[PDB]
């Protein structure tokens, strides 16, 4: 009451708090000492402990937004650092906050991350381990700026866990790299998803999320009724709206009741929820978020009963036009809970379209009885692409595949940068290997449901620079929509070829001397490099040369002596290969 700062302090706590500032400074502030990022966070704590002692204190009662901008632009005093960020601390709210969350820079550039030895890294726990663990908020806060808040919470909760277990104890060495890679990999996979579901609440409206809540939910949750569903649902995108324009403090107090909330109504929601109602209070979201799916009640009755059989279906549209949509996204996706969510919302945007010029032109019970019969081709367009993407998988590899979508998509839109080229199709063809061990049901509900991330890492690292127009039309159309509209392109007959550069196939020592995992990107960039010089010439045989790149690095692998072999062989293959016109 009266005072927000100290409402949230009161219910998060001293160490929830403290962390959840040091996130919001650091996603704000990107590029910006430690030490700053320390002072800033401690002033705001000793101002909220103040606040809390006495309510009626010196000015207190502002919005968190409020304080938050006061201790952001007017106390930094930093503009060449942040460039036109000095002319954003000018305005009032809403507006400095909506100012703010533009320059949070999803590519930045920063040093990647080394890894320090095992033995200094717990050499250094065992000093400082307050700050040991702060450093972990912020290098991960600040390198991936829409984060989930209330998940990097727990990140941090098994980092300390992991170095309290391993290294007290004998092999120091081989016990922390197996743990600490599951969470690097496991921390750039909940950061994409999350990307996902706050770029289409701030480019496509609540009415987007919302809808793609309603349809997640009632899979996960059948048996419930729509009355439940709907009280999630609206609960959930609360949750989910915060942690967007920078509410970290509410945002993470917010999903906190919602877990308590499905927790006391267990039994109204899923039968599902006995083992993850009965851990810590931070375990609790996450094992909610991740539960499987509850088994489908038994005697459930057709869906064309009353949906295209029922002489009311134009009134009950007329009278609500999203409740009675919600209803039909809700029935159809608790009964096929072997499509992924995406696939849904294009059968309720068919209904809506199908059910518009059908309950307002002349007799409305004779062209929306069909309806479900032009179902069959949206359900059968993604089912075909798993099928034959995924049996090209297991006839290749992973390294094969990614070289194969590589190619694919560089004669798509040939016009995006190298480096985004490569690092998309990279993680495009790690689905294929990701759920392709999965049975055919389960199928679907993966691949879509993750290609639809991989897509909004092209079309985010896109809005900054535009420069191929394709891309530009597929991403900002429909959310739905976004896959088919990638999966539907042809070779581009425009993009006159980008001529011939020497310097770029002219591979100078090295190779043979780093890791397999990134010595594959300098081949992969060179093969991107092949494609745009003949986009069209580009016949499949024509890339068995390819397969010479590595034979031209296989000798010179093994004949490391005579350094020389590099340029020679070089300059032999790409005489050989300009000889043969591809
Ligand atoms: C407290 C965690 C909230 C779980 C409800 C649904 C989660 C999801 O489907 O993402
Ligand atoms: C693309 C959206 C399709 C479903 C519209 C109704 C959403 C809701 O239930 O609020
Ligand atoms: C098993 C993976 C199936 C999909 C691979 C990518 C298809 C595409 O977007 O062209």
């Amino acid at each position: 009451h009266k005072s927000e700062v100290a409402h949230r302090f009161k219910d998060l706590g001293e160490e929830n708090f403290k962390a959840l500032v040091l996130i919001a400074f650091a996603q704000y502030l990107q590029q910006c000492p430690f030490e700053d990022h320390v002072k800033l966070v401690n002033e705001v704590t000793e101002f909220a402990k103040t606040c809390v002692a006495d309510e009626s204190a010196e000015n207190c009662d502002k919005s968190l937004h409020t304080l938050f901008g006061d201790k952001l632009c007017t106390v930094a005093t930093l503009r060449e650092t942040y460039g036109e960020m000095a002319d954003c601390c000018a305005k009032q709210e809403p507006e400095r906050n909506e100012c703010f969350l533009q320059h949070k820079d999803d590519n930045p550039n920063l040093p990647r991350l080394v890894r320090p030895e095992v033995d200094v890294m717990c050499t250094a726990f065992h000093d400082n381990e307050e700050t040991f663990l702060k450093k972990y908020l912020y290098e991960i806060a600040r390198r991936h700026p829409y984060f989930y808040a209330p998940e990097l919470l727990f990140f941090a909760k098994r980092y300390k866990a992991a170095f309290t277990e391993c290294c007290q104890a004998a092999d120091k060495a081989a016990c922390l790299l197996p743990k600490l890679d599951e969470l690097r990999d496991e921390g750039k996979a909940s950061s994409a998803k999350q990307r996902l579901k706050c770029a289409s609440l701030q480019k496509f409206g609540e009415r987007a999320f919302k809808a793609w809540a309603v349809a997640r939910l009632s899979q996960r949750f059948p048996k419930a009724e729509f009355a439940e569903v709907s009280k999630l649902v609206t609960d959930l995108t609360k949750v989910h709206t915060e942690c967007c324009h920078g509410d970290l403090l509410e945002c993470a107090d917010d999903r906190a009741d919602l877990a308590k909330y499905i927790c006391e109504n267990q039994d109204s929601i899923s039968s599902k929820l006995k083992e993850c109602c009965e851990k810590p209070l931070l375990e609790k979201s996450h094992c909610i978020a991740e539960v499987e799916n509850d088994e489908m009640p038994a005697d459930l009755p057709s869906l064309a009963a009353d949906f295209v059989e029922s002489k009311d279906v134009c009134k009950n549209y007329a009278e609500a036009k999203d409740v009675f949509l919600g209803m039909f996204l809700y029935e159809y996706a608790r009964r096929h809970p072997d499509y992924s969510v995406v696939l849904l919302l294009r059968l309720a945007k068919t209904y809506e379209t199908t059910l518009e010029k059908c309950c307002a032109a002349a007799d409305p019970h004779e062209c929306y009885a069909k309806v479900f019969d032009e179902f069959k081709p949206l359900v059968e367009e993604p089912q075909n692409l798993i099928k034959q993407n995924c049996e090209l998988f297991e006839q290749l590899g992973e390294y094969k595949f990614q070289n194969a979508l590589l190619v694919r998509y560089t004669k798509k839109v040939p016009q995006v940068s190298t480096p985004t080229l490569v690092e998309v199709s990279r993680n495009l063809g790690k689905v294929g290997s990701k759920c392709c061990k999965h049975p055919e049901a389960k199928r679907m509900p993966c691949a879509e449901d993750y290609l639809s991330v991989v897509l909004n890492q092209l079309c985010v690292l896109h809005e900054k620079t535009p420069v191929s127009d394709r891309v530009t039309k597929c991403c900002t159309e429909s959310l739905v929509n976004r896959r088919p509209c990638f999966s539907a392109l042809e070779v581009d007959e425009t993009y006159v070829p980008k001529e011939f550069n020497a310097e770029t196939f002219t591979f100078h020592a090295d190779i043979c001397t780093l890791s397999e995992k990134e010595r594959q990107i300098k081949k992969q960039t060179a093969l991107v490099e092949l494609v745009k010089h003949k986009p069209k010439a580009t016949k499949e045989q024509l890339k068995a040369v390819m397969d010479d790149f590595a034979a031209f690095v296989e000798k010179c692998c093994k004949a490391d002596d005579k350094e020389t072999c590099f340029a020679e062989e070089g300059k032999k293959l790409v005489a050989a290969s300009q000889a043969a016109l591809g």
